[PDB]
Order: structure tokens, then C-alpha cells, then sequence
């Protein structure tokens, strides 16, 4: 009575880790298949081999050809390898809103989405929610899973607030004008999290906790004015449930993905093993601090893309893809990642309708993809 | 609907909190009956006139004598305020010997138990547990409060560690040293209006923290070799569990006594407004360090008569209130407190006999404080 795992971006970190939980528990987990982009073939073959699933969706045609008989090749792979794989759990661990389809097609089949791929959700917005069941989704991501933990404290008339921590990166504490001169080499460090590139990144500047201030009003429908954010950098409290009567309800663990995704892909029941727990048997401390919102604005961006709703979230991630690209390449400064966010924010109008279908959310992505760039052209 | 809750120890610190929880929830609570020792007779009078109450009982003859219409006075007034009284929910916060009677009449009943007498679990043991069906004891104390509310996080298969916090005192970081030199006032001696000397003083030996332990294992059914202390010095975290996968689930608030005693009189549901939750919005930390058991023994002293058993725990409390009582009164020292504790133990092994009745729990009680005189005179 064990588990069958799609594991849709499965080189990458998160992927690796899932596929680490798995063989770890042969009793509870099975993967049954394997997408990846096609740039590090390296892994994705000793990903094969270790698991014996042929199985394997490869989105780089090229790539693709280059080791052979994979069964789904090109753009749309990932999506068809969830619609004809039999699955129980789709592991969504895709980088970037190029995962909403698979996002939509895990969905459509029954199975639960373990989703750690969060931008998919944001940009999919009531598309995405209307596509699944009560807990049909379920979180990877260290925050939303220790919100999904501590929801158990109380009924939901109980739940007061949902309390975020974030990291604050590696700039927590500077000023306005210290940002301006942050090159890609100082973005691509992380006081307590090993990740991607874009995540990274989106952790420097903030809009990772933007986009999940956006994930945690989705999965849980808790009010964007419930929701806060406190900035914690051990990174230990994973995030805090605040109840009617005063009580605040936390998660904590030594930062380890294996933890949320152990949890994500065999909910409700937690895994034997999987990470390591606190040790208090040596000294620490949890520290807290407010966000400085005047030098890190991209959290109240996100309520304010939240609270117009429709396809104003697909906007905001949109945006942030393309001026963080700019960045990277060391076309535009630090700052002006957020700056072009809001920007395209305020021309946005249009983009408040709810999505009908997914066109929607890819024509609203499309228009902030260019007004982003217009926004990169003009400095 | 509407909890009836009888209140015993009415005049005490729990008592008259709880009450203000009741008056400032009547639509969630009403109170049926009142029960106090008669030291604080006006008190409880007040109390009649105020709730409209006249279901009461003083235990003291002698001070009912100045009324001529309790119902009930005497020696176990309490007792039969309890057996002839329908209720709901039965608030314990008797001190001492004189909780263990009502305790059983309660359980008895069928009413839910509201406990924060101490010595009906730490002396009572095993009498109290095979009278009590599951759930209907809920504790009243701070940190088993916050492990009630942490256990939600899992099944009971789920739980790895029960881990209580503790402040570490007055005399937290001391070395050895330093404890023969503590004095009555510097350990909390200070005629205090609403508490006895003794909680401020079990708090500085961490006997208190011991006699918690015990308590914990008996009301969670958890191996005293998965109970856990850690000292934490701001009494935010007021405990914490984890869970077999490594997530520790912790609860946190201001101190405030008002939160662990409303949802105790609640439980399962939580009375909005009983307390103030964490604010975030200036910096904090809450830092954690161990206990060295070396310095403070008391705790582990506390888990050998546990797992010991039977009558132990009564003789464990019994010898404390003896050499805790003979430090306050300059007999002794400090760290002779939890040597005379250890002593008396390692000498009571006639006392590892389950208790029958509540005469045994007595008997042991009795052996263990004419013992304890014993090692403090030298005779
Ligand atoms: N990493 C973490 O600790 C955490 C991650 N997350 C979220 O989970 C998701 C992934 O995180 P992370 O593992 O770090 O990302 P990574 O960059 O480390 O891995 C990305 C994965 O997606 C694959 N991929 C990239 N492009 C495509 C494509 N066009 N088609 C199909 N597959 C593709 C890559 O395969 P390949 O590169 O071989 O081509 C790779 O396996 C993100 O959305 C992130 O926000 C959330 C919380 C923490
Ligand atoms: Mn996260
Ligand atoms: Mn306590």
C-alpha cells in the first residue's frame, strides 16, 4: 500500500532531496516518474539508473536526442508525462511559472500535488484553486508547511493570524543606498538555505516572501491583513499559527528541506527519520526583528497584487522573472528589481479579471514579461 | 452551550483568575460552586455576594463558625461540595494534601477535571490515573498547557520528545560554588501576598521543574527518558514537542497565567481574548541553553522515583517540603534542599508499592517527611 511519486524537476535540489526521502522509504514511496529540464543529463541518467523508471519526461529537445528513447520530449513533456502517468502524489519541483500546466494536469488527475514549485499557484491563482479539491495541495515549501503544522493547534474560527518568518537574506539590515551597488556574485549567497539560482536570488530581494505571502492567502484563504511577516535569520522557526486566545503555535527545525518534503509527499502521517530535530542540549537563540518595508517593499508589492487578485499575481511573478533575469546577465542594478515590479504593477489594470482559463493567466504573464522589459530598456 | 464549573480553591492565585476568565465570559461559563480552606473566609464571602453564588464550602469549622449558612464545612466540605453538585467542568486549585480527595470525587462524577493541584498527580499517582478516563483530566499549569496544545501537531505514535521549558531561576548559571551561598530572600523568600514562599523557591532548586516532569509523564503517558528540560530564561516557549520525523511543534505567549487556565476550562476550544499573543513588531530573541545537571540534579532525582514508581513521587514531594521549609528557616543550606531530597529517596524503596488507597499515598508522605527531619537535625 505504498505511494507512486511523479517527481516533475528532479536534478534540481528540492528533486534530489525528494528522490533521497524516497529510497530511504521503499515502504512508503515509490517513483514512478522523472521530468527534467535537460541541462545536467549527468544526474538525470544516475537518476534513471538508481531508480530503474524509464519513465522520464526531458524538456530540451536536443537533450532529449542526446541520450535517446526518453518517452516525452520538448515544451509540453513534463505536462504529458502527469497526464498519462498513473500516479497517487505529483511532486511539483519545476523552477519559474513554466510549471503551471503540469501544476493544472496533476490536478485534473486526482492525485494530491505536493507543491513546491510556488509560482505556479501564484500565477494560477483561482485557475489553480478551482482545479483542486480540499488539501488536494499540499505544501513543500518550509514556511507553508510548518503553517500547515500548526493549523492543527486550533479550529479554523481559532486562527487569529499566520506568521511567516523570512530568512532576510544576505542584505538583512542594510540601507537603500548599500543595495544599489549588490552584484549577482553577493545575491547568489544565503545565510541558511541551499538553493537555485532564482531562489536565491528572490530570497536577497524579498519576493520570495512576497510570493509566499501570495501562496499562504491561497492555500489557506486567510486575509492578506491576517498574514504577517517577521524577519528571523536563524531560519529555525519555520513559521507561526497566532490563535483567538493569545496562543501562537510554531514550527522548528534545523533548516533541512527533507523535513517539508517528507511530510508534502506522504500526508497527513509524518516520516520516521527524516531530518534532524533541535538540539537542546547546546545554547541558541531565536531571534526576531521586524522587516525593514521602506528598504524591502516586494512583501507589500505582493499584498497589493494579492488583494486586486484575478491575474494581478501572475503580474507580480512575471515581472520579477524578467527584471531578475536583467539583473543577473548585469543589465540593471539591484534595486531596480523591485522598482521595475512595481512599475509593471501600476500599469497592470487589465489584469485584475479572474482567469477563465489558462490562456489567461499566459496572456496576462505576456504583457508583464514586456512591460517589464520596457521598464529594463528605459534604464 | 454554557460550561458549569465548580471552583475549589477559590481565594487562591488559579482560583480567582479563573474566575475573572468566567466573569468576562459568561456566555462560554458559569459558575456553580465555591470551595475554600477559610484563612481568606472574607474573600469567599465577597465572592458569595459578588457571583450570586451560594453553593460554597470552607473546610476550616473553626471559620465557618462566623457565618451559620455553608452548606458545606468541615474537613472534606470540598469532597461533598463536589459529589452533590452537578457540573461540568471541576476546577482543582486546592494546594496540597487537601486536592487529592476532591480530585477523585470529581473524576468520579464524570465532570471534566480542570487540575492545578499538584498533588494530585505527584502524590496521588497511579489512585488518581486508574480513576480518570482519557481526556478528562486537562492540566492547568503553563507548560503542560503548551504541550496539550503542541501534541495536536500528531499522533500520539508521532511523539519522539516532550521537551518543558524551564526560566532556570534566580540562581540560573551558578556554579556549585556559588549555591552555599544562597540565602532565604535571594531564593524568593518575600511575603508575597497570594502565593506560599514555596513556588518561588521549588522554582530556584528546579525541584518545581521535577515535580512537572513527573506530572508530564503521568498525564501524557511519555517515558521519563523522553521527557526533556531545557532552560529558557524568558518564559515565552512555554514548552514544546517533537515528532518522530524531527519537526518540534512549540507554543509561545507572554507569560500570563489567564491563557493556560481559560483553555483549561474551555478545552477543547479556546476563549477569545484570555491573553496577549507574541507582538513582532520590536526585535526579540528567545534563547535557549541546558540545565547542568551537575549543579541542579533535581530534575533527574525527579525521573529516578518516577520511574520508580508506586508511592516514590509522593515521597520525592514530601522530603521537598521538608527541606525546602528547613532552608527557609536557616536549618540548612541551599544545595542541602536536593540532598536530603536524594537521601530520603535512596532510603524509600519500601514505598515503590502502588497505593490502594489514600491513606497509603498519607502513610508515604508521613515516612518521607519524618525522614527528611532526620537528615536535617542529624538525628
Ligand atoms: N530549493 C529549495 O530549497 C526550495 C525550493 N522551492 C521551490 O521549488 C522549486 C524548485 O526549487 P529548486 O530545486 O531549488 O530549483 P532548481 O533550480 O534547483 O531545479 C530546477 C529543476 O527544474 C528543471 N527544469 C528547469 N527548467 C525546466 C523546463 N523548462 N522543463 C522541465 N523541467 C525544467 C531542472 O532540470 P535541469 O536543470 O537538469 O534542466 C531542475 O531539475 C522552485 O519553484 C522554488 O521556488 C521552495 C522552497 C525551498
Ligand atoms: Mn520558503
Ligand atoms: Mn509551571
Amino acid at each position: 500500500g505504498r505511494l507512486r511519486v511523479v517527481v516533475l524537476g528532479s536534478t534540481g535540489s528540492i528533486g534530489t532531496q525528494a528522490l533521497q526521502v524516497i529510497a530511504d522509504n521503499p515502504d512508503r514511496f515509490e517513483v514512478v516518474g522523472l521530468a527534467a529540464g535537460g541541462a545536467h543529463l549527468d544526474t538525470l541518467l544516475r537518476q534513471r539508473a538508481q531508480t530503474g523508471v524509464t519513465n522520464i519526461a526531458v524538456a530540451d529537445e536536443h537533450a532529449a536526442q542526446r541520450v535517446g528513447d526518453i518517452p516525452y520530449h520538448g515544451s509540453d513533456a513534463a505536462t504529458r508525462l502527469v497526464e498519462q502517468t498513473e500516479a497517487d502524489v505529483v511532486l511539483n519541483a519545476l523552477v519559474g511559472a513554466l510549471g503551471l500546466r503540469p501544476t493544472l494536469a496533476a490536478l485534473k488527475t486526482g492525485a494530491r500535488l505536493a507543491l513546491a514549485n510556488k509560482e505556479s499557484l501564484v500565477a494560477g491563482g483561482s485557475l489553480v484553486l478551482r482545479a483542486a479539491r480540499p488539501g488536494q495541495i499540499v505544501p513543500v515549501d518550509s514556511e507553508h508547511s510548518a503553517l500547515a503544522q500548526c493549523l492543527r493547534g486550533g479550529t479554523p474560527d481559532e486562527v487569529a493570524k499566520l506568521v511567516l518568518t523570512a530568512s532576510g537574506g544576505p542584505f538583512r539590515g542594510w540601507s537603500a543606498a548599500d543595495l544599489e551597488h549588490v552584484t549577482p556574485e553577493q545575491a547568489g549567497a544565503h545565510p541558511t538555505w541551499s538553493m537555485g539560482p532564482m531562489n536565491t536570488l528572490n530570497s536577497a530581494s524579498l519576493v520570495n516572501k512576497g510570493l509566499e505571502v501570495i501562496e499562504t492567502h491561497l492555500l489557506f484563504g486567510i486575509p492578506y491583513d491576517r498574514i504577517d511577516v517577521v524577519v528571523h535569520p536563524q531560519s529555525i522557526i519555520h513559521s507561526m499559527v497566532t490563535f483567538i486566545d493569545g496562543s501562537t503555535i510554531a514550527q522548528a527545525s534545523p533548516p533541512d528541506m527533507k523535513l517539508p518534503i517528507s511530510l508534502a509527499l506522504g500526508w497527513p502521517r509524518r516520516v520516521s527519520g527524516a531530518a534532524a530535530a533541535c538540539d537542546f542540549h547546546t545554547a541558541s537563540s531565536w531571534e526576531f526583528e521586524p522587516l525593514d518595508t521602506d528598504v524591502f517593499p516586494a512583501v507589500e508589492l505582493a499584498r497589493q497584487a494579492g488583494v486586486a487578485g484575478g491575474c494581478m499575481t501572475a503580474v507580480y511573478n512575471a515581472a520579477n522573472e524578467e527584471a531578475a533575469a536583467a539583473f543577473l546577465a548585469g543589465r540593471i542594478g539591484f534595486p531596480a528589481i523591485v522598482g521595475i515590479i512595481a512599475d509593471v504593477l501600476h500599469a497592470a489594470d487589465q489584469w485584475a479579471v479572474e482567469p477563465a482559463t489558462v490562456d489567461d493567466v499566459l496572456d496576462a504573464q505576456r504583457w508583464a514579461r514586456e512591460r517589464a522589459q520596457r521598464a529594463v530598456s528605459g534604464m
